[PDB]
């Protein structure tokens, strides 16, 4: 379900945190 690496960590919250694994602009 998360797109990408199958990581059940909340990556889809990191999405609006400052980092470069999440730089979609």
């Amino acid at each position: 379900g998360v797109e990408g690496f199958n990581c059940y960590f909340p990556l889809q919250s990191y999405g609006f945190q400052p980092t470069y694994g999440v730089g979609y602009q």
